């Protein structure tokens, strides 16, 4: 067995485990790392409270822009926040291709621009 | 907006199919209308039915442990699992995605394996091939 992508990334001085998948239509993080990053009442509340997706799962609302640090890259980012996401932060396929980034993994790094972000090793959960 | 999702075109025995690339799934997996399609049941090995590695309620109907797949002009060997009822014919998982040192080049939307790019399907192209 494998490890998954996660990249490490400064919110506002808050170091995130981002997982990396490009099998995700959005971007998203969990409000527990919401609320450890500090970014609770930026949300453009838009699909709380009636989430229209039938799920148990919660849409808190969305952060339309706050900046990301990858290993000294500044970046404007983009995501949904959910109640019961059971993972700090997923790197959606929008953001994936809105920053152009590329996930190498014959040099293991996600690469955008000249920054490469080596992928975190498996003792690293 | 809502992005187009990640497909690559290749061809098993022949046969035409396309191939969802997605980083955050751990298996790669076929389903059985494609493997049938592509005469692979006679490689599914069967003594791993019944099993589930993933999250979801995943039941196999095997394991393909090496099948040839021309993928960007090369022929590139893929084990993966066979799953009778799944909606996409072909996932590329971050097994092999690892195991050839692909690369999923955003910026020209290319799959980069060896010296050669495989151009990421437009949106009108998904939902006709098969």
């Amino acid at each position: 067995k494998v490890t998954m992508l996660y990249v490490p990334c400064t919110i506002n001085q808050v170091l995130v485990k981002a997982f990396v998948d490009s099998g995700a239509q959005n971007s998203i993080m969990n409000k527990r790392t919401a609320e450890r990053c500090g970014l609770m009442r930026l949300v453009d509340v838009r699909m709380r409270g009636v989430a229209v997706g039938v799920g148990r799962q919660e849409i808190c609302g969305r952060i339309h822009m706050t900046p990301v640090n990858l290993a000294g890259m500044y970046i404007p980012f983009a995501f949904y926040v959910i109640e019961d996401q059971a993972m700090d932060l997923i790197i959606g396929l929008d953001q994936l291709k809105r920053h152009q980034m590329m996930i190498d993994l014959k040099h293991n790094c996600l690469t955008i621009d000249n920054i490469n972000v080596p992928f975190l090793p498996e003792n690293d959960l």
